[PDB]
């Protein structure tokens, strides 16, 4: 996958990170992101961080780790 | 790398975890951890779980994710 399974499963894009831990402006991406390359690839066609959160939704600052 | 870049770079073995956030009796790798495989597999030899905290020290207790 991209993101590990547990708490922090879900592949976001985010504007921006603070401290490897949290991800600020997370949308949820457009396409399915079968692997890294790709989820990046997405994420940084929007301007964002590809991240790995612990919702699977849009939210303006959230726990989320790097992939 | 089996850890990402970042303040969670740090690969250690612990014991157990809590929430995919905290590492639990982590220990440093008595061996050189190059790969995913190497790393799982060394920390299962001491009944352990390969995590990416945030210090490369031994501790009790720390912030850690999911590799
Ligand atoms: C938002 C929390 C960011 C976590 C940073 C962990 C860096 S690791 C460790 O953390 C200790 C506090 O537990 C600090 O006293 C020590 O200086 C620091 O090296």
């Amino acid at each position: 996958a991209v993101c590990p399974t547990g708490l922090f499963s879900n592949p976001l894009c985010c504007a921006t990170n603070v401290l490897d831990l949290i991800g600020v402006d997370c949308k949820t991406p457009t396409i399915a992101v079968d692997t890294g390359a790709i989820f990046q690839a997405h994420c940084a066609s929007k301007g964002s961080k590809p991240l790995c959160c612990v919702a699977p939704v849009a939210d303006q600052a959230l726990l989320c780790q790097k992939a």
